[PDB]
This record gives structure tokens, sequence and C-alpha cells, in this order.
């Protein structure tokens, strides 16, 4: 076939990945480490050369979010964005796909070629759980933390519910100082991807609960691993702001338009 023309606004799931949903899906989005079963077609953005197609193979694939495969990094970012039953289009940079020297046989992919995926998610299998430390491998931990980050992400939008915060804290509680220490590579990245946000989320989850000193610390845990984060620079200036510390409140406020 050929990349289905879709006029849906294009989400920007990441620097080099975007999605134009063509058909809606029931249920919720996956949680880090869920095993996704899916159908999809792959084309070259530019030469529109289809090079993969589960439908024809009439044999779908299982994709694990966090343990994907080098070339499929792109699609994994996109899938992560979609639900079960969902059908959509995902644009990926060779950077996150077969891109460096491009593939040569099985899937013949031209060097540095942007792919366009028509994806249909069948379902996803999330990680299971027992007791905080009890038998839990890293994978189960992060996914739970990601679930409970989510769990608390709902209990928090315009309002600043503490229960949200309470689930944010448990996100953290699965993966803590000890855990985080003995983590490495993609594993470390995956946790930080749930933890750092899950902090600014306990932050603002305080900046409007009348506890600002506690919200400035949370912004700190994060700003120490990557003081780059602006979403943090700002939110911190915010607490400082409602604390009459405009001499520093301003500092964080400005470095935040970096």
């Amino acid at each position: 076939n050929v990349p289905p023309k879709v006029d849906s606004e294009a989400e920007v799931l990441d620097e080099k990945v975007s999605k134009q949903i063509i058909k809606e899906g029931h249920g919720s989005k996956p949680s880090k480490y869920s095993t996704c079963f899916l159908h999809y077609r792959a084309w070259t953005k530019n030469s529109q050369h289809k090079f993969e197609d589960t439908w024809h193979e009439q044999q779908p694939i299982e994709l694990v979010l966090g343990k994907e495969k080098k070339e499929l990094a792109g699609l994994a970012i996109g899938v992560a964005s979609m639900k079960s039953g969902e059908r959509a289009l995902v644009h990926v940079g060779w950077e996150l796909a077969y891109g460096k020297e491009g593939n040569f046989s099985f899937p013949n992919v031209p060097p540095m070629a942007d792919l366009l995926y028509e994806v249909e998610v069948i379902g996803f299998d999330e990680t299971k759980e027992g007791k905080a430390r009890s038998d839990m491998t890293v994978e189960e931990r992060i996914g739970a933390a990601d679930r409970r980050k989510m769990d608390g992400n709902s209990l928090f939008k315009e309002e600043k519910l503490e229960e949200a915060m309470q689930q944010y804290e448990m996100a953290i509680a699965y993966m803590g100082d000890d855990f985080m220490f003995q983590l490495y590579g993609k594993y470390q990245d995956m946790a930080l991807a749930v933890k750092n946000p899950c902090h600014l989320n306990i932050a603002a989850c305080l900046i409007k609960l009348k506890r600002y000193d506690e919200a400035i610390g949370h912004c700190n845990i994060v700003l120490t691993e990557e003081e780059k984060n602006p979403k943090a620079l700002f939110r911190r200036g915010k607490a400082k702001a409602e604390l009459g510390q405009m001499d520093s409140a301003r500092d964080d406020f400005r470095k935040a338009q970096k």
C-alpha cells in the first residue's frame, strides 16, 4: 500500500517522532515496559518505499517499551503514545530508526532515511506487581512507578489533589535512592524519565497547596541531574516567588527561558 493521507493535527511525541492518529483506540496508553502486540507498515518518508508490513506477513509483532530494538526506537516512542485498537501514522527520523548506514538486506533501508509508520495497536501487556521490594525486578518497578505516576497524573490537572501527590510519592517509593543508585544505561534513563517529571509533579502539586519550600527542593533533585530542565527552573522560581525571594526567584525565572 501507500502512506495513508491523514489530516489529523500532528502530535510531537519527541524531537524526532510525531503522530497523526487516524482511528481512535479504547482504553489507556501503555506504561514503560508493557509488551505491545501490533501490526504496522513501514515506508520511507521520501521515496515512499514500503519495506515491512505485518499484515501481509499476516503475523503481528510484540514490542517491549524500554527493551525495543535499536532501529525500532522511533516506533516505540510512537506506540507509547497510542491505545489499543488505535490506528495511526508515526513519522520517525533515521536517527531513531535504521539510520547511520541504513540496513542492507532483510529490510532494505537506504542510509539516513526517515520512515513513516502506519500503526495499529492490538493490545499491550503491562508489567505485574507484588511487594515494594518483594521479588520485583527493575522492569516491574519502573513500570509500576510509571503506572503510579500516571495514576497520580489523573488525580492532578487544574486542581492540585494531594492523593495525586500521594501516588507521585509512591512512584518515587518504588524507585528510590538505593534503587536509582544500582541502575544503568537504558534502565537508568527509563526511571529518570518517570522520576524527574514525577518530581516537578509533586512540585506544582505543592506550589498550589501552600507549601512552597518543599516545592523548591523537588525542583532541586531534578536540577542536579540535568540543570538544563526549564520546566523546573520556572516552577522553582514560582515557589521562590510566593516566598518573597525575588532576588533569586528571578534568577530561576530567567535561566528558564534558556
